[PDB]
């Protein structure tokens, strides 16, 4: 497989480069660490490495240095399905791993690997899934199904047999191919059992990875296939620092295989502070529709927005802290909606918010960002095509985020980064010593530097 | 429950104190963050809070300010079982949660809570365990059974219904009691199904928590109950920064319940670099025994150690990522062994290592820490009493570590700390700006 031969050349080089960097720049200061970081969830602390993606405040997320527009339409467009427009996640995965753009044949090899492997989900995984009570939350089922498949881990098997550190990335890759192929099968099983009367649809060996998820959930529509391709592409990766990506890296750092690291990550994604944002946006849009007996006018939405902001509250999906521009993942979703469901009533509200809410936020004066993120837009797209089971939205997010998690996990085992092991501090120590400590950026801090 | 009444007073104060510290001292600097931290797994970076325990590089772990000798032997001896010497882990949990030494009655109340709730493991958790192929690694089975029981989460349910942030710690405590009571039942189930012919032994309502695990595994000797009590005490907690404790805090930070956060932690503990050291040491000890037809002499062992290091190998059970002297968890185990199995051949090798190996690792000069850690001593104790299933040793570790993880998760939810969300950097950026950055503790750093 091309992906593998290429990595066999790039990874030895990256490994050497990283060893040199740690040697010659290890002592370079990036910032001050504060009491505030320790009690404030490490916010802003430059404590991890991720090379798959990178957020620029003035551009949004890039994938190995390419913008979403370059990959989606521009001059570096990734391969699509036959007759499709939307980029295939398979090709994006090639890019995240290698840092190089795939050829059509590269993508097809990855698609065939996925299609083949998607037939290899162990029967006992479904036994595990069926032993869980059907009212179990779908993210609990998703994580459990993944973890049960740890029995099939090549990394775990090869590690116990004795393999060189240099082979770690090979085993991580094999495991990632198996796990990624399995994810849509597990996800669809959960969907069909909980919400569609426990009737089950087999993978179509002539569909790509994203489309097969839609197929197996029971949604056979070209538009739905295209939405799922775009959705999986957009949500694939967002740096290393979010709870689920970080959980993945942390468990990975102890040499736990991808079934263990990624199921752990899904337990983090299942958290209400990490995995529900898209659902909350959608329920808000729906609350506006019902409040206004239909699409609100520009004046009604303005007033409702002022009422919300003046009463200390925020508007879901808008005004997050980092970007100074619209999330490029939002823009691609809007472009999809304009093309494919412009008259859908909930979309009309999301569209009006894109006009109105940024104008209101500029005027209100708090947010150095008046613009939306990805979660502002995704829910109405799912809901339009009949995917209405809110709890399950987090599972779709999880399937997508597996692309970036698997890439990250393969790369860091290629780099041979060590176990993650920060130092914790006690409140006792803090209370004793805090007076003694300089204010960060102060003249005293400069003195004690 | 005394525990909960005590928390119902202490947590509101601690919460207020933490809000004060964040407002007043948030901007105080503790150290420089470097490029090396980001590529070096955050080693030394003061990035997390943990009030349950603290590891002093030059003294070892203290639990809420108490040393292991203080709590096991010394002037602050925790409660023991009737006729026992070893401290009950139930009282250690009380200490971790409250910061106060428990009475006998406090401990009995926690024991009874575990006893009662041990009868309440859902039938479907066993169905989940039986659906996994019996040759599945035991730590995969353990994590999966814990995760399946997430359906019974009171935190999840109350959060969905709408609860005030101040009720968090209470739902975490209820969940922790349930989960802790379930862990020995799940662990024993795994043990019996994999290794003892799939015959199952019910919990004993009159045993304490540790003893009940031993009983349900099929061991009823007093000395084994005492070993389990000591083992569960020693492995209970070791700051917030180790992979399992940290994974628990990270997932808990997103408001995921203890079944999710602790099952995530167990997937980390299952990793070779976190949870395998016990077994590696025992196999190494057994390799020596077989190599020398018995206990080696000082000179044989000395020579072996040198040959080992100069052949590029590591001596298992020596060194630590933070510890810098003899692990007091090692010393407690040695004491148990001198008392209870002084003539055990494998123990005699462990003992001899204690005399010889430090000297060697010092002169070799690569190990930052030349002394034994907890893992140098645990395997020979288990092995002596007939617990021989190497892979399962990590599950025993996990059951113990749940005591620290649950204490930490309750506390951090009481304090109301936010979501853990550091910043990742790229190699591209490092290459672009590294030369222009100041060296940590330099003149240019001072100017900037
Ligand atoms: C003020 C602002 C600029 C920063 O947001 P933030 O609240 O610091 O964001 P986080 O999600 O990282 O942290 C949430 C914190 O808000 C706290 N918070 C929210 N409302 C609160 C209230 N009424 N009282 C106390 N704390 C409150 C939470 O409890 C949590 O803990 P902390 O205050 O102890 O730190 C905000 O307007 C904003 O833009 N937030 C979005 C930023 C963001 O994280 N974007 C996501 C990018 S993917
Ligand atoms: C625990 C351990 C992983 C910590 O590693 P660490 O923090 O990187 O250790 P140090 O800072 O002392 O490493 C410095 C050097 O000493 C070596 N070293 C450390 N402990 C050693 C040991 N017991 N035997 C041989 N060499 C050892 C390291 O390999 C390293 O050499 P290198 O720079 O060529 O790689 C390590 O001491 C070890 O491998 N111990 C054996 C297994 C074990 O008992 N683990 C349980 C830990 S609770
Ligand atoms: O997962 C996400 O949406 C991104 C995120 O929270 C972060 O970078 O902290
Ligand atoms: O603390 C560590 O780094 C590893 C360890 O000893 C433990 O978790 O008990």
């Amino acid at each position: 497989m091309k992906l593998k031969e290429r990595l066999a050349e790039l990874i030895p080089q990256w490994r050497a480069e990283v060893a040199e960097i740690r040697k010659k720049y290890g002592n370079r200061k990036t910032m001050d660490c504060t009491i505030g970081h320790a009690y404030g969830g490490m916010r802003g602390l430059k404590a991890l490495v991720c090379d798959t993606s990178e957020v620029f405040p003035d551009e949004g997320v890039k994938f190995r240095g390419y913008t979403i527009p370059e990959l989606r339409e521009g001059p570096h467009k990734l391969p699509t399905a036959e007759g499709g427009f939307e980029p295939l996640p398979e090709g994006l995965w090639y890019l995240l791993l290698t840092g190089e753009l795939p050829t059509e044949e590269d993508v097809k090899e990855i698609s065939a690997e996925f299609t083949k492997r998607m037939q290899n989900v162990p029967q006992y995984v479904f036994d595990v899934l069926r032993a869980m009570p059907v009212d179990t939350h779908p993210m609990t089922m998703f994580a459990a199904g993944i973890l049960a498949m740890q029995r099939e881990s090549v990394f775990a098997k090869r590690y116990e047999e004795g393999m060189r550190r240099e082979e770690h990335w090979e085993a991580m890759l094999e495991d990632s191919l198996n796990m990624l192929a399995a994810l849509p099968v597990i996800a669809a099983y959960i969907y069909r059992r909980k919400y569609k009367g426990d009737t089950h649809i087999a993978p179509d060996p002539n569909l790509d990875w994203s489309a097969n998820l839609a197929h197996m959930m029971g949604f056979d529509d070209f538009e739905v296939y295209e939405l799922f391709r775009l959705y999986m592409f957009l949500h694939s990766d967002h740096e290393g620092g979010n709870v689920s990506a970080h959980t993945n890296l942390l468990v990975n750092s102890a040499y736990s295989d991808i079934y263990r690291s990624f199921s752990a990550a899904m337990n983090g994604l299942a958290g209400p502070l990490h995995g529900l944002a898209n659902q909350e946006v959608l329920r808000w849009i729906q609350m506006l529709y019902k409040k206004f007996g239909g699409v609100p006018t520009k004046e009604q939405l303005e007033r409702f927005a002022w009422d919300t902001l003046n009463s200390g509250q925020v508007i879901p999906g808008y005004g997050h802290a980092v970007l100074r521009v619209t999330d490029p993942r939002y823009v691609a979703q809007r472009d999809f909606a304009l093309k494919h469901l412009p008259d859908d009533e909930l979309f009309k509200i999301v569209s009006l918010c894109y006009e109105v809410i940024p104008e209101v936020l500029k005027k209100h004066g708090k947010a150095k960002n008046p613009w939306p993120n990805v979660d502002a837009h995704s829910g109405v797209l799912l809901w339009h095509y009949g995917i209405r089971e809110y709890d399950f939205y987090t599972v779709l997010f999880g399937v997508s985020r597996a692309l970036g998690c698997t890439a990250q996990a393969i790369l860091v085992r290629g780099y041979m980064l060590p176990i993650e092991r920060p130092k914790s501090i006690t409140t006792r120590w803090v209370k004793e010593v805090a007076e003694s400590l300089p204010v960060a950026g102060s003249k005293l801090a400069a003195a004690l530097e």
